[PDB]
């Protein structure tokens, strides 16, 4: 026969992350494009090794 | 050609077991219950923890 106990309760917990910034490139002179040499063009495997 | 013997017995034994009262509580201002929230009504919330 007694009175209701006193109410609690609790909060969730928050969590975040950021978004990073990315950045590959590539560079070749306008000559070494147009010297024709063996293994192929150097600017396509440039591209594929980067 | 003897007589009947005498006699014996027993008894059983007892147990027994008490019972419990158990109480939880939740209580929220109508101010707090109308305003919005991110993570959802608050009431709801409080009452699926208790």
């Amino acid at each position: 026969g007694s009175l209701a106990p006193k109410s609690a309760t609790r909060n969730p917990v928050k969590l975040n992350n950021f978004c990073q910034i990315f950045k590959k490139s590539y560079e070749i002179t306008k000559t070494a494009d147009a010297t024709k040499a063996r293994t192929g063009s150097a600017l396509a495997n440039d591209k594929k090794r980067r």
